[PDB]
Formats: structure tokens, sequence, C-alpha cells
């Protein structure tokens, strides 16, 4: 069996929050409430003073991606123990489709790669990155037969992954048709085009070049522009990895004026900011070097913060997408070349608890809302994830709201060499991670086998998602003036 | 015993959906599955083809009570069957101490009124209308002894209820003190005062003088004041009877910033508009007055809805406050002898089903949370009501969001001869109506004694309001500069 | 000579009001001041009464434009005759390159056509409607001695003039480069063309159709994208025809930003709206389709005269493209063949003062700023233009701000056989105009012969336009930062 | 006579530049144009490369006020000649009339005490600092006989200078009626004075303290308080030190609302900031505190520069109200007795210069508008100051935009022994100023003798002010609806 009684804790939901204890059976949660009893043979793991949440749910990764010529260094095995190790249970995976390419071939090769590997549970967005009947086929294939409800759209990478506008409506219209969600990677790809080749021109090679060639007014005005298209549509729309003041205030005008569009920023952008780009040390800035870039106003992250709590801004993955310091040099006399991709699956709980709940920001249950519960909801699997309730999946983590951490590469499991966040302390440390029903972390030690995870297969129409859409394609069907002729 | 088993509906809670029946014991929801078995002596609600939801808070009513010379025909006894009526299983009450009056006495007044007459559940906020040590007492005793964790401060009413801003302050800090929530009439009284003489000096004596003496930005004004200063003292603000577009972003930007500040429009602002004033009619016209006046500006009520949609707004109620039209009548010549007040407390469920969820503004889901959940957090019972789940209070409403009903005063339940919502055709219908485990509402009849409800003692701190204010008081301390002498 | 002394009047400039007389002698103004002599032979105009203020100066017409299968029914004869008769003495028109076509070709058909038939000054704007090289040296040659500083960009026209980022960032980058200012016409052409198929496909096929295939969001998303392209490339921008609040918004934010952009809303959507797409009579509703088309929001007109007065829009034209009701009818069974276009050369000047100084929303001088003075600043030609003062050019309207006039199709001097803004009570009346110092129209005849207007050479870099541009070229280099390699 | 010809500079106006010389004689300007025949006996200043600018106009001053125990050390006589040696030829200083003191014996004082010292031109505000039958009747004098428009009213300084919001709207009201402009400090006086009770009990009695107990909210929330009584009485309103971002949006929105209100940022909230009040060195800090206080936001000056270049903000004062380092040291333990006040007087016009122009914020005309036109407009004396015209006062300014001053209290001009904007690096040099059409400042050398300068009488009824209140006072009367009785 491998039973496992959580005793003494307080649960945390994204309503409420309550003492109970939790018994997990056979990889569910067969029961909560207070003073349970321990059967014989179970083993109990004391949660006093600990809150007992739902396990993180990383929206965002990229795990072994083949980008920007080499791989990143965090795999589908290390990216998940190191996912577990900060008390993340689940990563959510894109399919990075080429141009010309079969969306069901890519898919298949992401299980085939992904299976055998992952630590935890995980499931897949898939890219549409070209347009065509074959395209159409295999998304409607992906929506009903392999689990996946999300299809991830390019704005940027002009000439690799981009879309122009007629194109996006279309793949936005047929996302509607199959009950999937649009996400979009909302920059400007011919302003970045023109940008670099500016700087480069100016001899601005450096990593501040990367910045200043696609600034936020470039990802603010992608970001208008994707929301404007997918509400002619009527399609629910994602924008993956907000980075950026002014992009969450047009997603957030976009929810207030009541359009159906959800805001994902990641740890990076909620962590630390742009000015690293300007670093005197080449390396230390080439770290930064992701697209969107984190920007330079440091008020950023704790502005996307203030949104992500107050829900402008509704749920939170990494974009983890790792590159090893002579990976990134591969672009150290010319950042166009330099590998794009920031850790944060190891980090991200820890470093949203201490810049958003122990800030004073938001709440505990907003914190699980923002880390799990949001996530299952938007990819159609809650409760059976991003809640602690019976029936639920045992997917835990233990979690110390009030010991703090410093985060270092010197002590995080992911494999590349540096982090981001390198120095932070944070408030609220994973103690114990239990995924699928077992213990696969505790004590500073990672329990657990490459494969043991399991992929999560979804079905389309996500209710969060849907049903405000649906109720609009019945009452808000434009109608004829009748006259006469 | 009573046991109900309510079969084959769909439950609606505020995260999500999901088929199954409710086993209600003895008061209270045992059992929550699917195919549950009829114990023998239970009678079954089959809810086949309908919701089935918590029932209705109203966060917001003036029953019976003595004001600007006669009293509110809708009285605890007939005010609370309308609400069953309307499938709203409970009210919050507003105790209008007056000014130099003990707020003990007025509480026990309220409690002696209401406890023998109120056919559902119920429970009180307290206004504080002056201010002194006495005040400061009896405020602690009501929130530690008498289940009272909301104060009611008015801006307006100069020479009755208002308080000014120093006032405003120590009530504040000391509602903080208490662990209790700050709600405010938030309109400036000195304005409305002169506005008001100055619309009779131009025989402007109609109801359209009304609005015309205090139109939104002298609500505006005065909320973002309130937010201010409840700011400054980290006090939880609570934003009454929100009727202007202007007073309603204030509440959304200040929420955007962080502030623990929660919006409550009301079913007349969010089904009805101020153009109502301008009526030929003058008995039509007076039937709208209330303070603060509805707004002539006719996109006020969806854009309402779209900011409650969205959680600019977070909750509803009512503040029903009725007079008939002979009573309306008294100030046939001077608007400012009108009674302020208007219906809502029956419509109110259907009347946002129909401008809300069936417009395509907010799914089924955040209609629970409008209408029921977030009262509960806010005033702290929740899940004890709010949620259908084992263990919670069997307050329980069998929806059908198909079929349509007209309102209508020919119709209606409350003692009011009109009704504000007159003629409106909405979807939206409660078909049964459980209160305490009993069925006091079905084929449009009425079953329930005067008495049957019960006052809810509440304790302070509400987790859902207190959490963040409690976090800032611990790292928002400000430092001081350490410097040589 | 022609010496013409306007007596007894006050001269009205965008910077304040005075009494004085005129003297006009040869063209120009000669003297202003108190109390002139007046001349030998001298005629007088007695303004006593009356304003004496700068002719109106129509940045935005299209005269006789062959579009959409036919053209216009107001030539350059008729439409300038029009214009003086409404107080308007001078237009700039658009030369409508066509794809592939010389801009220098359509610049000389264009002077040919209108130099032997206009009555009143005017100048010429030059539609950028494709790009090579060739157009590249053709926009140099016009702006550097062809007396062009403008050129005109489309967003919409998929097919016909529409250009895309890439085109776009290149197109505004030689603007800069030659001093000239950038227009657009700021609608997403991708949504508009989706839009209309998608109207048609459901039978919605009045005008009806032609608003609601290309709502406002469509307006304001494209609005934002180009200022954010000439942003990036430092080259100012002009937003023609501003029709709706969100696009209205877009500017304004713009500018409080500190972006180089203007909005000209037009007669058109400062005087009525777009509800009249919705009458019952398809003629009627026809008379007011134009791209973008005015909106059924009723407060649009009223909010962009509000920015207008504020100066988060900047000045006014007309958009004057006019068709007969029997060239409208060409689309009685499609909207997407009805000749796009409306009337109000003749009528902008009452128009936007009764809607904006006798409503009290701007006063005088920001009347004569928003109708003559800012068209000279940006398009270069102030204050020989736009001012009452010694040396300017006598054009030179006496105008009755206390007297009102009825719009008629009846009485108005247009060719089109309808009027938008027909029945419009308006205060304020030209009573006298005057141009090139000869008096063209007085109690109410016009006086006048095709070809006495005279085209304007402008030079480029408008200092007004210009000097911003060039300070941040020199102080917003983006800057390297110095590494060891 | 005294006769100048200044000759081979660009005349810099608020609507245009252009190429001109300047003859000055008797005090004023009697002809600008180019290449201007020199009178035997007139002296030549030589412009070439230098800009010509109508003198400085410093809405606020207060030169030797007794305030807070002592009184500055600035006085009429050394500040006036600081003024002029920074480029700054017209200071308005503020009449601090004290409670229950009579207006006119103020305004007597103030005019004995400047008369005899003042070196340039002035004119006066008159504080209403308390309200009855006599103040209303001397408010009437001080409009009609005493040359002065402008009435200062306060919403701080508790228990001192505060009205309260019915006092403000009587008074107000009573603005509107005698012509006068109504002038508001802008911070809510009841949240200081507990936000100094609470700071100090914490043991923060550094300047830190000074800032936190009334950061921007307070100044925001009592700005949106004083626009919306004043709108309720159409009285037009001026809002005086704009410091925060926060404030200075309130102004902007009411202002595109189409609300009559003006806002004012000084030198010091557009040259420096308020993370000056964290300086380790007391004294550092100390320099500047004033009321309200500059803000710990660093990105405040350069948002309040960009709202000033895009007119949401119109002119700029200095509140120079200046205490030596021993003076400020009375509140070396405790800030609330810190006097208030900084200096600014002598450098405005370097500092606008370089943070607006050479920044590329605002042009050169925008400049002259900001620093000297809008002041003479508001105020009621354009064109006879802010405008280089014939007729005109020869106040004048050339002016060296190229060439740099560094900032220093070792070479600056003013009393104080300090300088808040120490060792800023300026583009921007007046090199001669002309005052009264004499040279008073040449070759860093003043020329000028106490008591050259002259009080400037005012009249009523400013038209930039009073021209759209008077017509909305004609059009937007409210009507009755007429109904059977
Ligand atoms: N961009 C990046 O740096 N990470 C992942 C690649 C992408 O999605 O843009
Ligand atoms: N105002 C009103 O009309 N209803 C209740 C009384 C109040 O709370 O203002
Ligand atoms: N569009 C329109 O209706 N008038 C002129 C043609 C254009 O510029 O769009
Ligand atoms: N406050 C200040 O510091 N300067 C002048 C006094 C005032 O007006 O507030
Ligand atoms: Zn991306
Ligand atoms: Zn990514
Ligand atoms: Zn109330
Ligand atoms: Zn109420
Ligand atoms: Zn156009
Ligand atoms: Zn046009
Ligand atoms: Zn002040
Ligand atoms: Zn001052």
């Amino acid at each position: 069996a491998g039973e496992i009684l959580i005793k003494g804790g307080k649960v945390v939901n994204e309503d409420c929050s309550f003492f109970s204890d939790v018994h997990i059976r056979g990889g569910k949660i067969v029961e909560v409430g207070p003073d349970l009893r321990v059967p014989p043979g179970a083993r109990v793991i004391d949660a006093t003073d600990r809150l007992v949440i739902p396990g993180g749910i990383d929206t965002h990764t990229h795990m072994e991606l083949a980008f920007m010529g080499t791989r990143a260094v965090d795999d589908f095995h290390i990216g998940t123990k190191a996912a577990l190790a900060g008390g993340t249970t689940m990563i959510l995976d894109f399919v990075m489709t080429q141009k010309g390419q079969s969306l069901l071939e890519a898919y298949d090769l992401w299980r085939k790669t992904a299976d055998p590997k992952v630590c935890c549970d995980y499931s897949l967005h898939v890219a549409v990155t070209w347009w065509s009947d074959e395209v159409k086929d295999e998304m409607r294939t992906l929506a009903q037969e392999r689990g996946v409800n999300s299809f991830k759209m390019f704005m940027a990478y002009k000439g690799l992954f981009m879309l122009r506008d007629d194109e996006l409506y279309a793949v936005f219209s047929h996302c509607k048709e199959v009950g999937a969600i649009a996400q979009v990677h909302a920059e400007n790809g011919d302003l970045i085009a023109e940008g670099a080749k500016k700087m480069l021109s100016l001899g601005i090679t450096g990593p501040e070049g990367h910045e200043l060639c696609r600034p936020e007014a470039v990802e603010a005005e992608a970001t208008q522009r994707a929301i404007t298209i997918a509400s002619a549509v009527n399609c629910p729309l994602y924008v993956v990895h907000v980075m950026s003041k002014s992009a969450a205030d047009v997603v957030s005008k976009a929810r207030k004026d009541g359009r159906v569009v959800f805001g994902e920023p990641i740890a990076a952008s909620l962590g630390t900011d742009g000015t690293n780009y300007w670093h005197k040390d080449w390396a230390h800035a080439a770290q930064y070097v992701m697209g969107p870039p984190l920007r330079p106003d440091p008020s950023t992250p704790g502005y996307l913060m203030d949104l992500l709590a107050n829900d402008d801004l509704t749920l939170t993955g990494t974009d983890n997408c790792t590159f090893s310091r002579c990976q990134k040099a591969l672009g150290k006399d010319d950042f166009t070349r330099i590998p794009n991709g920031v850790n944060g699956v190891e980090d991200r709980m820890s470093v949203i608890w201490e810049k958003g709940v122990h800030s004073g920001k938001m709440d505990e249950n907003r914190f699980v809302a923002v880390t799990s519960s949001n996530a299952a909801k938007i990819f159609n699997f809650y409760p059976q994830k991003g809640r602690i309730a019976k029936d639920s999946d045992a997917d835990v983590v233990i979690w110390d709201p009030k010991t703090t951490r410093k985060i270092s590469a010197q002590t995080h499991h992911q494999a590349v060499d540096y982090n981001i966040f390198e120095g932070m302390e944070c408030h609220g440390v994973p103690v114990v991670t239990v995924s699928r029903g077992r213990v696969v972390y505790e004590e500073g030690r990672l329990k657990v086998s490459p494969g043991q995870g399991r992929f999560i297969h979804r079905q389309p129409f996500s209710e969060f998602v849907y049903k405000r859409i649906r109720q609009r394609d019945e009452v808000g069907k434009p109608a004829v003036v009748i006259r006469e002729p």
C-alpha cells in the first residue's frame, strides 16, 4: 500500500485553512479530518507547526529543450527532482514543434523523452508554430485523444515560430472549436528583429543590448494585440511569462473589461529584475537573458506580485530553460547568440512565499491558488490536483513558513551552475514533499526514481475557462436590423 | 429528524461545479456524493436539471428600520419570508444606533425585535454613529461576546450619523484592535448638505434633485478618503452600497494597489439606474430614491456587474429598506423628505443571475462567490455557510437557471407595494429553498414560522480579512535611521 | 490693392483674445491694433459683436477621390467653396497613391486637378501605400522640393493600402530621416477583413455590419501598435480620424508618457455617433459609413470633445469624402460595397463651436488652436496661418458666437444630397470669410473663382514636431556597458 | 531713457521661436524684428547664440516668512536678487494671514515689507485661513481694489490654517463670486496630525519620520477632495506644490474630465527626491523637509516633469521658504519642529531646463509656457509679462542653453547656507537678466537696488481661468422635471 498519515499540521487550500490530519493511501488522499487514527503499518509525517498544502504546479517549463544551438541542462529527470526539492509536484512542459513539423510527432517525441525520466507528474502544452489543414487536424486529435487542452503560439521569433495576425485569428478560432486554451508568447517579433539589428550596429553586444532591443512597450503592444484578436473570435487566451508592468497592465485592463484572458508571471519576474543585464561581469549579466527580458525598472517584481495578489495576474510558472555558464558564453560577443532562458523550477515556491506572503502582499490561501489551484482549474484537473481533499491526488507538501533558506547554486538541485536568485533569503521551506502518495523529499534528501511520475491526460473545454465563452456564444450573437429592402 | 435528500442536481460551489446528491439531516449537510441512498422516511427533492447552490447571503438589510420619520414596511418576518422566496437564506442587518445612544442597547433592541420574527438565519452589523470611551468599550464587548465583527460608519448624514476624519481614524484604529471589519457609507456629507440646500433654492424639489445634489464625484471622493484613512491605520475596510462607476473605480484601484478593502454593489445598482429619478410620474421617480443615489449614466449597472465579475467588487447585498408609495409621498414637495431606500431582498438572486450569469459576465461559480461565499468569508462563518459540503449548514437553494420569471410587485412577497425591478424578465428561479435543513419554500409557496431562523454569533479576526493585515503589522513597521546625535 | 479694414471686432488667437481692428492689404494682415484709420478706398467690414479669428484649417480631406468604384461628389471646386461658406480657409488633402504607383506622379496628378479649381489655399499629404527604394527616393524629393512634410500610412485596407509592422518601421524610419511627420490610419486590417467576412456569412449586410466587423478595440489595438513602432524609431506620429474613446485613450496615455504623437478627431466623431448604423432606413444608416466607423456608444463624441479640450487630442479635420445617396446605394445588399466617407468640410467650425465652446468644454482660444493654429504648427506654416497678427496671411473669419444656424442638406453648399449633422442647431456662425485678403463669403453668398486659392509649399522638420525628437537623438542614444572581454 | 537693443538672438515665446532683435525703451519692449537699428546712446546686448526669453515668473514664494518659530533667511531683497541671478524676474508671494487676523492688515503688512526691498516685480496671493463675514468682505476688497485675484486655502496645518470641507465650500463659492482663483495646499491635516504623533511615539524623530507620517496617499486624497468641492461650486482651482505622482495623477484625471483645475509642481519636486530624508547625516536630511514632503520614489521628479511637459501640470514655482542650517537644527530631536521649507527661487530656471528641455521631455517653447506665460495667464497679466512682443514689459532673459553651470551653495546668491540641488550640473544658464527695461544681472554680477521692483496690480476674472466657468454658469444650470403636482 504505502499509507501515510500527515498529522498535526494546518491544511491550506485556496478557499480557507484549517487544522486537520490527512490520510494518504494508494496515491490518493482518502480522508481529511481532525485526529485521524494511525492504521497499523502507516508512516506518520509529523506536520506540527507546518502548513500542509497542495504541491506546486509549474505551468511553464522547457526541460532539456534543444534551442538556439544547444540543449537546456536541466532535463526531465534532474528538472523534476529539483522541482520536488522545491515543493513543486507537477510541471507542464512545452512541446516545441518546429515549423513544418507534425505536432503529433513532436508530442510523441516529448512523451518518449519524458515518460521514463519524470520523477513527478507532468503534462504538456503543444506549440502551434505554423498553420495548415494538417496542423488543424492534429490540434483536434491532440485535444480529443492526447490529453492536451493548451496550445502555444508565438508573436516573437520572426522566421522561426512567429505567426501573423491573420494566422493567429485562424489558430485562435480553431482553439475555441476544439475547447483548448490559446497561450501566447506576446512580443512584437518585427520590432525585436529590427531592434537587435540596431543594437549590434551600435556595438552594444552585451546583455544590456538584449533588453534595450525589446523594451516593455514591445511586450505590451503584442499582449494587447493578442487579447484583441482572441476577443474578436471569443477564444479564451493565456499570456505566458508576463515580465513587465505595462504588459501586466494590459492584461489587468482586459480582464476588468470582461475579456477571458489569464496572465502568468514567472518566478524570475517575481523575484529579480533586469538591472542585472547592466552588470560589469558579462557572465553574471548573461545568466538573466531570456525572452521577454527582465526589466530594468526595480519596481517591476513588486508590482507584478501586487497584481498576482489581486488576481489581475492569476497563476505562476518558471519558464525553466536552463543553460550552463559555458553554454551562455556562446553569445560572449553577440547577445543574439546567448541561449535564452533562466532557472526557477526549484525556487519558485520559496521565492513567491518570501516576496508575496511574507511581504504581506497575499495570504497563504491566495498562495495556494497562484502556485497550484488555478493551474489545475485552467488546464482541467481540479480538484484532482491543487486541493487537499478526499479523493484528490496525494501531491502534498509540508511547508515551514517561518524558517528561511538561502538560495544558492551551491546547495540547489538544478543542473545549472548558477542561480538568478543567488543569495536570496526566503521564508518558506518545503520540509517534506509527497508525490503520488510517496515521500520523495525529506531531510534535505531526495528519494525518487526516474519514471515514477505520470503524464496527466486532460479533457478539453475546461469549465473554469469555457463556461463564460459558451454563454457568450449563446447570448452575444450579432443581430441584423430588419429593414424594408 | 427531518432528513432530506436532494437528488439528481449539479452542486455549484465558489470553486467548481459537480454532479452529486446532498444528504441533509438535523440542520446540516451530512454527506455530498453521487447516488446516495434514500434513508427510510427521508424526503427526496428531485433536483434533476437544477443547480444546487448555497443559499444567498444578503450582507445589507434594514428590516423595519425607523428612519426619516416612518418605519420600513418590510419587517424581519415579511423581509425574511421574501428573502427565502427569492433564494436568500440569510440576511445581515444593521443596528442603527442613534448618536449618543449605547451600542449595546441598540444591539439588544435589534435582537429582541428580530429573534421572534426571522424566518431564516441572520446576523447583525453595528453602526458606530458617535465616539467616546464608552463606544470604545462597547465595540470590544460586541466583538468578543455578542457575535458582531463588523461596525458601520457614516461619512454622510451630517448632524445625524456623520463622523469627521479624526474620528474615523480613531474608530478605524479600534476596529483593527478588536479584529472587526470597518464598513463605511462613503459620501461627502458636507457636499450633500450644501448640495440639497442649493437644489431646493433653485426649485428642484423632485427626485432628480436628490441625485443632482450628490452626483457620483461626491461618492468617489469619500470612498478614496475612507480607504486612505483605513490604509493609514492598517484597518481592513468594507465600502457598502457602491452605486457609481467612479466609486467602483476607486475601490478597484485601491485593491490593485494592495489595500485591504472590499466593495459591495447592491441589487439596485446592479439591476437598474438613476434615469428613473427624471420620470414624469413623481411617484415612480421617488420609488428609486436612496443614498447614495442610483446614477443617470445607463452604463453604470453593466459596469458594476463587470467589476463584480472581475473581483474589483467582491460581494452583494440589497440595502433593502422599503417604504410604501404613501410613505415615499412624505416628500411630494421636497426630496429631502422622501424616506430613502429601495427593495431588493427578494429579487437579488434572480437579478444578479440574469444581469451577470445569463449575460455572460460571470460564471455560476463566481455567482455563488458573490451571493454567499464571500459574505461568509468576510463576516467569518465559512464554510459553515456559503458552501455545499459535509458539515456545513443546510441552507440550500435548488435553482433553475434556464426558466425565467418576471419580477412584479403583483407577484412578489415583499410588503412594499412597488418594485424597482418591475417588469424585469430574469433567467434564474429559486424553485426550492431549504433553510436550517427544512424546506421553507417550494411550488411558489412559503412554509415557515416567524422565529424559526437563528442569530449567527461570529468571532473577530476573520482570517480572510486579517491574515494580510497581521503579516503587515509584523513586517511593515516603520524604522528609524540610525544617526550620530 | 483690395484693402480691407475689419473694424470693431474682438481678435481671438490661440493664446488670448483682445479688441483690435485688423488692416488687410495685398493678401496679408499688415496691422493689428485699436482704432485703425480707414485708408481711402479700403472696404470696412464691421465686426462689431463678432469674433475675428484665423480661418479654419481642415487637416483631412479627400476632394473628388476615386475610391471603392466611384468618385466623391464634393470636388476641389465645390469642396473649397463649401469650406469657405463654413469658415474654413484651407484644406489639406491626401494624395492617395495606388500600390506600385509613383508618389511623384500621384502628387503631380493631384496638383493638376486642384490648382485650377481650389477657391481657398490648400496643401497635400502623400500616402505611402507600398515600400521600395523608389518610394524612399520619392519621399525625400517630396519633402525637400514639393512642399510636403506629411506622409500617410495605412494599417487597414488589406490587399489595397495596408503595410505590415516591418514595413511601417522602415517607412517611419525614413519619415524621420527626411523630417516628415508620419500619419497613420490605425485599424487592424486583418481583423477588419475577417470581421466583414464573418458579418456577411451571418447575413448581416446592413451598415450595422460595417461597425460590428471592426468595433473600437480594432482601432485601439492598431493605434497602440503604431505609437510603439514610431516610438522605437523616434519618429513623430499623427493618428488621423480618431473615432473612439478607447483609441483616444491610447493616444492620451502615450502623450502623457512623453511619446511624440498627435491625435486628430474629425467633425463626424465630434458631432454625431454610430447608433445611426442601426437606423431602420437603410439609406439613412449608409450615410454614416466610413472607416473607422462612428461608434454606437453615445458618450463617444462628448468624450472626444473633452480630450480635444484637454489636448489629449490636438487638432481637427473632417475626412470629407462625400458620396451621394445613389452612390452609397452601391452597397444596398453588402456593406463592404458602400463607398466609405462622410461630409464635414463645411460644418466643422460650427459643429465644434456648438459641441465644444457653447457646451463649456473648451474656451474660444482653444477653439482657434484646434481648428487652425495646431494644424499650422504641425504641418509647418505658423504663424503665416492660424494667427491674426501682422505679416500673417489674411485668411480671416468674422464669427458670430451667439446666433445659431441649423445645418441642413437643404441649405448647405456641399455637393452631397444629405448631411450627417442634418437638423443640428449650432451656435457659432461664419458671417464673413476672407481668403487671401479677399471677401469670398458674406451675406450668405459666395464670391470666389475656381483657382483663386494657392498650394502652400511647406518645409520639413517642423519645429513644433521635431525639436524634442532631435534633442532625444542627442541625449537618448543607448550606451554599452564597458566590460573586461 | 535707458534704451537697450538685444541683438542677434533667437526669441522664444510659448507658441514659437524666431530670430529677431528686441528693442527696449522705457521699461517696455517697443519693437521686435530682424536687424533693428541701434539708436544713438542705446546699449547693445549681443545675444548671438543665445535664446531671448521672457523672464521667469515664480508663482510660489515665502520671502522672510515668520513660520514655525523663526523667519526664512531669504528676504524680499536677497530673494529677488537671487531670483534675478537665476533668470527669474517676478515672484508671487503669499500673504500668510493668521487665523482671526484681518486679510487687509496682512496684505498691508506684506506690501510695506516688500515694496522698499524687491529688486524685481512681484505680486501677492492672500491666504484665507479662517472664515467669516469680515473675511468675505475683505476678499472682495482685495480682488476689486488691491490687485489680488488668488486666494490660498489650507487643508493641512490642523489648528493653525486648516479649513474643513464646509468652510472650503463657502470659501470656494466666494472666490468664484469675486472672480478669484482658489489655490489649495492639498494634504489631509487630520492624517498628518495623527501620523506625526504616531511616528514620534515610535521614536522616529528624524526627517524620515516627516515623510512617513504623511506619505503621498495623504496628498492625493486631499487633492481629489479639493477638486470635488471646487467642481461642485464651479470655482476654478489651483493646486500648489504638487509633490507626488499620485497627487499629480488626480490633477491629470480631473483635467481630462474637464474640471477647471491647474497643478503647480515646484523646482524641488522636479529636481530632487525624498530619499534624502533617509540620509545618515541629520543636517543633510533636514535640508529637504517641507510640506508636502518630497517622495522616496526616485521616479517621482521625472514623472512630474513628463506631466508638466504634457500639460497635466501647467506651471512652476519654488515654494522658496529658506532656513539656515542652524535654524533647521531647531528640530534636531523632533521633526515636527524642523522649520519646513526648501530653496529654489534662484535655480528653478536652470533646474527645469536641464531636467525638462535638455532631457528631451519638453521643447523650449513649453519651457517658456511653464516658467512664465501660464503664470501670467492665470494670475491675469499676459501678455504684459510672459511674452517677448511689442508693448510687453521688458522683463527679459538672455539664456545660454548649451553651457552648463554647477549649482552650489558656494556660488549661489541665496541667503541660505545649503542648496537642495547641491552639485547638480545644469545645461541652461541666465547670462543676462533685464528687469523693467534695465540690465540687473550680467557677467555673474548683480546691479540692482532694493525697491527698484514694482508690485503688479491684477484684475479679477482672468479670462484664461474664467471663460469656461462663465459659459458653464450659462448652459450647465440644473433643470426641474415638469410634473403634474
Ligand atoms: N525565452 C526564454 O528565454 N525561455 C524559453 C523560450 C521562450 O519561450 O521564449
Ligand atoms: N440610504 C438608503 O437609502 N438606504 C439605507 C439608509 C443608508 O444606509 O444610507
Ligand atoms: N474611410 C473613409 O471612410 N474616408 C476616407 C477613406 C479613408 O481614409 O479611410
Ligand atoms: N511647507 C513648506 O515647507 N513651505 C511653505 C509652507 C507651506 O505652504 O506649506
Ligand atoms: Zn516564451
Ligand atoms: Zn517559455
Ligand atoms: Zn448607507
Ligand atoms: Zn444601508
Ligand atoms: Zn483613413
Ligand atoms: Zn481620410
Ligand atoms: Zn503649502
Ligand atoms: Zn508654499
